[PDB]
């Protein structure tokens, strides 16, 4: 509260560390469904069903231009990629399995880097 500060966690390297994690996810062999925005004109259902599309290239642009206020907003967008993937794809499909694999991959890098 006013004039009562909790001790300050060091956040000076967050930007660099999120960029590294993003690079590792970009180069994972199962990243291909998530590298670019889904083509809303060519994929039936997607525009109407998925209220907030997100993909790795859009995350990269936002990180490179100061559009994440902090750590957690970056993590919310990464998770959104995988939450959208589960909404639109069967668990037993290549894309569905790619999604589950990439989420598991991210969450371990996230824990090891920050927790
Ligand atoms: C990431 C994701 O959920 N998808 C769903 C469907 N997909 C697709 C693309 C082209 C096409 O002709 C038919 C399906 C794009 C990726």
């Amino acid at each position: 509260s006013m004039s009562v500060k909790k001790p300050k966690r060091d956040d000076s390297k967050d930007l660099a560390l999120c960029s590294m994690i993003l690079t590792e996810m970009e180069t994972h062999e199962d990243a291909w469904p998530f590298l670019l925005p889904v083509n809303l004109k060519l994929v039936p259902g997607y525009k109407k069903v998925i209220k907030k599309p997100m993909d790795f290239s859009t995350i990269r642009e936002k990180l490179s231009s100061g559009q994440y206020p902090n750590l957690e907003t970056f993590a919310l967008d990464v998770r959104l990629v995988f939450d959208n993937c589960e909404t639109f794809n069967e668990d037993d499909s290549d894309i569905g399995r790619a999604g589950h694999n990439m989420r598991k991959y991210f969450e371990k890098k996230w824990t090891d880097t920050f927790k």
